[PDB]
């Protein structure tokens, strides 16, 4: 008899009608397929043959059914159970008057990539689609820390207080870049761009990456994302990207773990009855962002939750368990164009928890499904996890790496004090200031005219005009 | 033996070391004083004599100590107990790193004025000051629905979508009218003024009341407020006003009960051992605001909580008890100038709950004490009350009175479409629109130049300029 086990050896089942069974069985069959094909000396060339693939997939399945294999998962029994009870008890809180709302969640150890528990859906018995591991949806604005701002910072093209343009602007086709029914405002710090999840600042950031020839694909692929076309305007808003929750959880794991990626996994070992190791997870850690970059981003995402602008999460959690709400949470929300998908990604230094909600047919959620319902659900979910394993979230704080450089910049320009040229009259540029965190060697540049990320000639006119009137 | 009883006859004590005992004993002694002086045929003239007052106060005290009087309070035993356990368990949630934070609360039946339970402080054993009944503090922005907007509406001087100026302006002494460290913005609806609790719009509103000779003192005194000087610029921000929580609770009771005041009371009856009724609460209901006015205000204060701008309350409550959070809550927050006092006033159609926090020495709280800590505490408190008396909050909805008049106005001007004069060029005034609720007979006026409440000639220039550019 083959058994699937929790991470401490306790048996999950013999080879039973929920997500856990089918998800861990599927992954194991995949690992068995690879072992068996290698064992039988099947070249990767012969492995291309579709009749051969089919035979080896069935072999792997039967090999488990019949054999005496021990399959060690990463799953934590108390944690995963709590997470199931949570979704059964509180999942109704997702329903926002747009029909039954589906959900997927993945809880991941930041230092290993191991998956400690997950939520595949509202109720396997009614809908078997696995929303943690199978369904792919746009990650929307949760793309921005990874693909736009994180890389800009890591490339030394901006720092924690750099200014960006949220002035009105169009896609190449001439259409307005929208954020909800807003069409934009004026300049703003990275903090505000992130806390509000504005779109124009993300657009301009990714334009600057393109203009500088930055290898964005390299960052993304190091974390296991497959994106077919990087040449998309709305890429940093999640356009052209579809991800599972497990995959996307792994990106935020990278940020949380000070820039070091660990590949997600639910299977840790497969052994034959006699001990022969058939499969074993091999950890391959990769420094995707510099320690400076990640710790600076950690500090921005702390205020994304604190500010409470796009999510009620900290309020919800404070009420349920104020001691847990005092742990060091950082996070980012996301919303697709027709309120089709909502994400909330949460981390402590120890764990990351990814969450998505939506409909299987892709129809719209209510305007507040992400801001409110999913934040509240996730608060309950995080509470449930803590009560099942009191120390699992940890009490450690995120902190800036020593390698972080700190420059005093002007609040107004996000840049160092200096002279600068505004039609005629070149200005001494005074005003109040702040400490900006950079991930390069020199830190903030001297102030120059085109001070923001992005913006039109009109834009800089209005801005400097408003700025100078303030001297 | 004299007894003090809960509202169902259950005995509280014989004439024991908490707020309940001392508060109900004090009020009873006051009612005994009046009975005894009348009994002894002591004229109100002789009652002016201070030696005579002193004797009759001691007589009333001893008369209770010795006699066989039955004192019936309004207090609900389960409710009041739950409220004590709540403050003992969750009161620490008020502490915001500015020292120990004090608290007072009063729960009132909207249809009777009866006080069902209250919180006098963190812990009688450590500090005996009664913060529900004795301490008087400025009610700050919770003054605005009562004294500025409510009366403007009731006088037919504005409606639910009327525009007001939050443009920069000074007090007569030349100082900027501040809202936090902001000095103001542009025009805005009553909704936004209330949701954000901006100051300038309240200033201009109370100026308009003064300009029109409105009897403001008449509204306020009908609800039992004593305000010595109505000639104060910041009156609608709570300047020149100090109130107990019980008194201020009674004002919001008036709004909640569709404009009908019922005098607050904690004693309902005092009887001698033989049955002689010595004192009995006589209900004297008063229509302070029209039904139109109150129901229109109810609808504004629903969105003050919904919007979550000045209080996390609905988020906190949603997590603790989502079914209770679906009841029909309306409310208003307040903050004094140096973050010295925070208030949250909450109502369902059935109950009102007033809350204050602060320090006995008047020193500053943290910036977020009101927005966050007190909202969370109050959420727990409201939950505790529901669990002790499951139906007490009720499931009824606030609704507009039939007498409410409804006019289509321009979103931009808060006023009806028409022609109007802007230097030269008198405009046909187009644009998108909304339904505005008024409490007069004719509803919204035709649009005119000075369309807002308040504003300078500069102000209207910028506004109309921005408005016209939008046609
Ligand atoms: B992001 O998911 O916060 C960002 C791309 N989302 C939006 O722009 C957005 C909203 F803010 C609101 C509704 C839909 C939508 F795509
Ligand atoms: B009101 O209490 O909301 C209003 C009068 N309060 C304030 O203007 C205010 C703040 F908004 C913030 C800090 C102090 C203060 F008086
Ligand atoms: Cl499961
Ligand atoms: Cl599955
Ligand atoms: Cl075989
Ligand atoms: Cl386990
Ligand atoms: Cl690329
Ligand atoms: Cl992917
Ligand atoms: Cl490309
Ligand atoms: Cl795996
Ligand atoms: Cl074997
Ligand atoms: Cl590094
Ligand atoms: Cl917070
Ligand atoms: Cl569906
Ligand atoms: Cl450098
Ligand atoms: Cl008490
Ligand atoms: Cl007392
Ligand atoms: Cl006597
Ligand atoms: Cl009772
Ligand atoms: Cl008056
Ligand atoms: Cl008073
Ligand atoms: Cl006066
Ligand atoms: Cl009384
Ligand atoms: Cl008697
Ligand atoms: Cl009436
Ligand atoms: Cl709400
Ligand atoms: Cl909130
Ligand atoms: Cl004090
Ligand atoms: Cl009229
Ligand atoms: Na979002
Ligand atoms: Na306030």
């Amino acid at each position: 008899i083959s058994e699937i086990t929790y991470s401490d050896g306790t048996v999950i089942a013999s080879i039973s009608r929920d997500y856990l069974y089918f998800t861990t069985l599927a992954e194991a069959q995949e690992r068995m397929y690879d072992y068996l094909a290698q064992r039988d000396n099947v070249s990767a060339k012969e492995l291309k043959n579709e009749a051969t693939q089919k035979f080896y997939r069935d072999l792997a399945a039967k090999e488990i059914e019949n054999g005496g294999y021990k399959i060690t998962t990463t799953i934590d029994q108390k944690i995963h159970s709590a997470m199931q009870s949570a979704v059964a008890d509180y999942g109704y809180l997702l329903d926002d008057g747009t029909g039954r709302v589906e959900v997927g969640n993945v809880l991941m150890d930041n230092q290993t990539g191991a998956i400690l528990g997950f939520v595949g859906g509202r109720n396997y018995q009614e809908n078997q689609n696995n929303h943690a591991f199978d369904t792919k949806r746009s990650p929307a604005s949760t793309t921005k820390p990874l693909l736009a701002y994180g890389i800009a910072i890591d490339q030394g093209l901006m720092g924690s207080e750099t200014i960006l343009s949220n002035y009105p602007t169009n896609f190449a086709n001439g259409n307005p870049i929208m954020y909800a029914n807003s069409k934009g405002t004026g300049m703003m710090t990275l903090g505000e761009a992130l806390n509000y999840s504005w779109n124009i600042p993300a657009y301009w950031t990714y334009r600057m990456l393109r203009e500088n020839g930055v290898d964005v694909k390299g960052y993304m692929e190091k974390m296991g994302y497959e994106i077919p076309e990087y040449g998309i305007e709305s890429l940093p808003m999640g356009g052209g990207i579809e991800v599972t929750v497990a995959q996307h959880t792994n990106g935020y794991q990278t940020l949380a773990n000070n820039g070091v990626y660990h590949q997600k996994h639910v299977i840790s070992k497969i052994e034959a009855a006699d001990g022969r190791v058939v499969y074993e997870y091999q950890d391959k850690p990769v420094q995707v962002y510099s320690k400076a970059t990640a710790t600076i981003m950690q500090g921005l995402l702390r205020e994304v939750l604190s500010s409470r602008v796009t999510t009620t999460f900290k309020s919800n959690l404070t009420s349920l368990n104020p001691t847990l709400a005092n742990a060091d949470w950082i996070g980012k929300t996301g919303t697709t164009g027709q309120d089709e998908n909502m994400w909330l990604m949460l981390s402590t230094p120890r764990l990351t928890l990814g969450g998505w909600i939506g409909h299987d047919d892709n129809h719209s959620l209510s305007q507040q499904a992400g801001y409110s319902n999913n934040s509240n659900y996730m608060a309950h979910l995080v509470n449930a996890i803590q009560q099942a394993s009191p120390s699992i979230w940890g009490n450690e704080r995120f902190a800036l790496d020593p390698s972080v450089v700190k420059s005093e910049v002007l609040k107004s320009t996000g840049q160092k004090p200096g002279k600068v040229s505004v039609e005629g009259k070149e200005v001494e540029v005074t005003g109040s200031t702040v400490t900006s965190y950079w991930a390069n060697k020199s830190g903030a540049p001297a102030t120059s005219y085109r001070f923001a990320i992005g913006g039109s000639d009109a834009d800089y006119q209005n801005a400097w005009s408003s700025i100078v009137g303030s001297l």
